[PDB]
């Protein structure tokens, strides 16, 4: 009853996603350090988004310096010991959770500013600048432990595939439960609510479109979310695969799993997008 | 004589319609929640239009709550009950005719509101405020009646399908023709009508702001139909080969089977596309 | 001698070139009416390109009018007779000449209107009026003989296939190097003559109050020959296989009809581009 | 031991002589028109007029021998060793010319921006005769082995023309040159001018963050996109070739077709120059 132990990546995945890995490590130093270099050396960091969007494109860098990693380990497989497949993995964590608090935090950000226009402006002061770190880093710091416990190189059939190894499988869902909640389903339902109560008091503000610095966050917002949706839809269905719920057969476990690999390789746009918001507006 | 065999859903289909169900889930969701909040809840209706688009953006926000349903029966076929696959058809249909006689509306409140734009200001009022539910809604409910008598779960070995199981073949091509009809043909006979004669007195005449409010309305007719004309291309082309008239093959069959589904998933696009309007013109 | 056996459509090119050939009916008919109708009887044409771009439309909506046809023979094949089969096939080529002539017509109106700005004011109405019947209709109706001498519906087996059927093989090649002639060659030497002319005498000036109107001309001849050029690549390489000339394998000559067929059906989206730039003014 | 190469599936003899001929035709149309309007009427204004004057010529070059290409595609190259030759030099110095000519654009904005006084005569002498020897002499330079090694080998009954060297480790070097001086030390160079230009144009208060480095940072954007995946693809093969990348001989030939497609896709570098000259961007 064992599937298929996963298959050998479609010959196209191993030049694609090192291609595609490729395109967003370049576009992704480029813009990152370009944002780090102009909104965080020279301080030109206007509102208190652009403060968050400096924690976002340093989290990016982060995880786009480690993903020239990933695409040696789509050609070939890992190389370069248990170490670096520990720190490649906890960098992926760190960037995981780190940008999806920033964007919770810039929805919270957006809420404190127009719907509490008037008082709420000594809030949005520590919230931007002593209560970030605690919120996002520390967060973000604190579930890269599973990754540091579990993300080893298992010398296999001439493979050495860098991955998190669990004990069991009652494991694998519940960090990819765990993945799912704390990187979808909470951070989302903060900006989901955060928004809604912003167009519901911003829809009568007389009509003054006050839709700039929200239009920004809300295509970062919309434009990230799209990205990670499609794979978190693939992991979604692989955790309740592996929870014996979806009861398929192992080509299906297989094809999850080719969906799951794709998915994630084009949901790391996200580290490019952010960027791509200060060429365009 | 050959009865063919519905090759089970490919299992890419069985992960990419969760995914597009999900992503219209998402959009539909917080799309038609923000217009019924807006423009329903808090009165931002400034026109005839957008109460029509309230109309829209009630049976998107009906249709997309029973969309889980829907991904969850892309992937496993369905342990919900026969009350639920009855109200999820049911709700399905109600979707189908309400949106297209709710764009018919529109087109004759543009028709109203340009070819007679001096002495039809109360049957327009009349129309959007009464005429509404007589003409969109009793025939979305009155003619959903064969998803409360055929509509059921058939526990065909494993596969629980979720469909409608008429009594005969014969049955299943007069309600797809059905369908064609009053969701393509007779809407859009009377959506063209209207807007041919509309660019004909546009031009007569020469209008221009009016002339403006309607490209609102076009593209949100135009995207409609273009979302839904793959699948009714399918579903004709189905019909006909049920009819043993074209008789191309079983895997033709299957192949149309096929398309019917993904070009259905992808025709459910239809529900976020009222919003996105909203949030670019 | 092996004689190359042409397998049938594919599966999806059966549902597929009908779902093309419905959308391009659906938007030719409503869009060349709409622009006969404007521009046309209701004399709203006022750049004596619209002159031209009326002889499109005539053209365009003669064709999507056979349209439907050629979706039931992508589905089924011809059941309509051989009188219907060369009435299709003569609208078909009527089209297919008239509307390149036309758009060779468009171009040399620019070059009179641009390069001759003072004298082409009178030629130009004569060019318009008079010559484009003798230089557009006429070469379009003598061409389309062919079509009345062998255009016939064939009872191969149970495919009744509806073609222009040619004693040799080398007639076919002929007649595919003379449509590939008359329809991108010498018209598209022309256009391209005409209008880097017309560059260098607007580029030899402040031209930048007549650099539009020609936009709309640019972007309409670029849109078509950009519809039509994979399928006149296609064709050429069937010439040339046709030809014994490139005799690569049986399987590449079933490729290139499979891609002659898709490509067709996609080029036919030239009777919807003149519609469209009227809408994208 | 060689994976055993030999098929350019059925596809990419119809595509790729699609895609050359689509090329082809926008190339020669917009080179021509850049050499016409500015090499001829002398509208270069700018000092990235003459050096887009240069890529015009490159370009127009390349696009000579496009044809050949075309050919090459779906039948073989029965055009001789001569004309393997000079398609193969031309090729070479297409891409190498386009590169420098691009790192020289971003040196001359480099300095435009950078040392806004004292750079007039430096980018008056780059552009009118250090050009010529930093773009052209090193670019008929590196074509040296295109008149060593290209030659039409018969072989079996297809003359392919490639060029050929006497191990697989040449192969390896000379790819390794190629990634090099066509994507690495121009593509340092570019970034490491654009990055001290973005570090200028910020602090400078209201320096438009844009100006004009917007043509010339869309233009080397588009470039070097268009160039990436063909680089991904020869790197992955050249440590194919070096015995690194042992993933299977189905792989090489993955890769093989990837460099293929990506190849034909990356010359529309080739009309990027006329088309950001059709859209002033």
């Amino acid at each position: 009853k064992e599937p298929c132990f996963r298959e050998e990546n479609a010959n196209f995945n191993k030049i694609f996603l090192p291609t595609i890995y490729s395109i967003i490590f370049l576009t992704g130093i480029v813009g990152n350090g370009l944002v780090i270099l102009v909104m965080g050396y020279q301080k030109k960091l206007r509102s208190m988004t652009d403060k968050y969007r400096l924690h976002l494109s340093v989290a990016d860098l982060l995880f786009v310096i480690t993903l020239p990693f990933w695409a040696v380990d789509a050609v070939a497989n890992w190389y370069f010991g248990n170490f670096l497949c520990k720190a490649v993995h906890v960098i992926y964590t760190v960037n995981l959770y780190s940008s999806v608090l920033i964007l919770a935090f810039i929805s919270l950000d957006r809420y404190l500013a127009i719907v509490h226009a008037t008082n709420s402006q000594r809030p949005r002061k520590l919230l931007a600048e002593k209560v970030v770190y605690v919120g996002v880093w520390i967060p973000a710091l604190l579930l890269t432990i599973p990754d540091f416990i579990f993300a080893n190189v298992s010398e296999a059939d001439d493979r050495y595939i860098c991955d998190r190894f669990y004990p069991n499988d009652l494991w694998v869902v519940v960090f990819q439960f765990q993945h799912i909640m704390v990187g979808l389903i909470l951070p989302g339902i903060v900006i989901l609510s955060c928004y809604c109560i912003i167009i519901s008091k911003l829809s009568h503000s007389k009509g003054h479109q006050k839709r700039k610095a929200l239009k920004t966050t809300v295509i970062l917002i919309l434009a990230f979310f799209a990205c990670w949706l499609p794979y978190y839809i693939g992991i979604s269905i692989d955790s309740f695969i592996l929870l014996e719920i979806i009861k398929q057969g192992c080509e299906f476990e297989n094809t999850v799993h080719k969906w799951i690999s794709i998915t994630e390789a084009l949901a790391f746009f996200h580290c490019c997008l952010n960027p791509i918001l200060y060429a365009f507006l």
